[PDB]
């Protein structure tokens, strides 16, 4: 298995546990290259990088450490990854898929210049100082970076901080017509319905039935269609069944995705917008990346002589807005009639699925759209 999905695997089972009562979302690349960036730019040393790069499953760390290599195949698998998500362009010309990493370090410790000019030549990274120690200047300059990243659509004694922000946005290669758009009711759960605003089209798609799962699925593609929405509907209205085995991914998300057939569908989908921040120190904890959260531990030799430098908070913020356009997208009834219904009137999961790293690139859980 590729290390890169290795990683994703691990991460996505832990980090989905908890979340069995609210909506989730999450983006497991921003966090790869956001633990990788320390680990690529020669700043994590000795065991906080080898952590790093066991956690990543690095061929250079697979029976010892060893850190020039392990740099390396970091900064190169980084990059490849980097470059095959942001060559990907889309007309409004813009990428799709916008990747940014902000490294907060306190103003007082200083900063190797190999390390400075490594994040410097690099694309989606920042380093940016900062008066932790002025509580409201901090949280602005931190709020405005994250503001610059979202398009707008977004303690003391802190040494550092880490925000990773992921940015999808393209149209439907087929969007929904707004005047088909209509109130209906969403079950949430026995006590619960709300009124949403649901989207309706009839079209060909990718679709499948998994009756022993008990779920189905669409694939709903974008504009560039490399990238295509994945929705899995559980076949009852109580239960997500065995869709959660693909939001943790003890399923596989591709061996699904690859026995979709051509079909005829009537859609109906809500329109909504998801927002969250994530600190992701504990769950990384969890997976083997321990000595980067610990003053005492902590091994940032190659970004500071100041010892002591260690990561305080690892954030991650996302946003997931659908529309008749698309995802972050701005702007007859058919002749058809579908061999399938998929109405999508209850708890969902799911993807922005990448076709080339056939994987997905954003997971999702939708009990409550809002």
């Amino acid at each position: 298995i590729s290390s890169h999905k290795a990683f994703t695997h691990a991460y996505l089972s832990t980090v989905t546990a908890d979340f069995g009562g609210d909506n989730f979302l999450t983006c497991p690349l921003g966090i790869l290259f956001t633990l990788g960036i320390l680990l690529g730019s020669g700043g994590a040393q000795g065991r906080t990088g080898y952590q790093i790069g066991k956690t990543m499953r690095l061929k250079s760390t697979s029976s010892s450490w060893n850190s020039s290599e392990a740099q390396q195949e970091m900064k190169s698998l980084y990059q490849e990854l980097n470059n095959s998500l942001t060559s990907e362009k889309t007309f409004l010309e813009e990428n799709v898929v916008r990747i940014s990493t902000g490294i907060f370090v306190e103003k007082t410790y200083e900063v190797e210049r190999r390390f400075n000019e490594s994040i410097a030549n690099d694309s989606e990274g920042e380093l940016k100082q900062v008066d932790f120690s002025n509580r409201t200047s901090a949280t602005v300059d931190i709020n405005d970076w994250v503001d610059q990243q979202s398009n707008g659509l977004l303690p003391d004694d802190t040494a550092m901080i880490l925000v990773n922000v992921f940015y999808f946005r393209d149209f439907w290669q087929s969007p929904f017509e707004p005047h088909y758009t209509r109130k209906e009711d969403f079950y949430i759960s026995p006590d619960r319905q709300i009124t949403v605003d649901m989207m309706t089209q009839e079209g060909v798609m990718k679709y499948g039935k998994f009756e022993d799962e008990g779920f189905e699925i669409v694939s709903k593609p974008l504009n560039n269609t490399r990238f295509t929405f994945v929705i899995v509907l559980p076949l009852e209205k109580w239960s997500l069944n065995g869709a959660t085995e693909l939001l943790n991914g003890n399923k596989v998300l591709s061996e699904y995705v690859k026995n979709l057939k051509e079909t005829t569908v009537s859609l109906r989908l809500p329109k909504f917008t998801l927002k969250n921040t994530l600190d992701l120190v504990p769950t990384l904890k969890s997976i083997g990346v321990v000595d980067l959260f610990d003053p005492v531990k902590s091994d940032l030799s190659g970004i500071t002589p100041n010892p002591n430098l260690y990561v305080n908070e690892f954030i991650q913020t996302n946003v997931l807005k659908l529309n008749e356009s698309g995802i972050e997208a701005t702007t007859p009834f058919s002749a058809i009639i579908p061999e399938v219904d998929f109405h999508v009137t209850h708890p969902f999961i799911c993807f922005i699925y990448d076709q080339q790293l056939t994987m997905p690139i954003m997971a999702a859980k939708v009990m409550n759209p809002v």
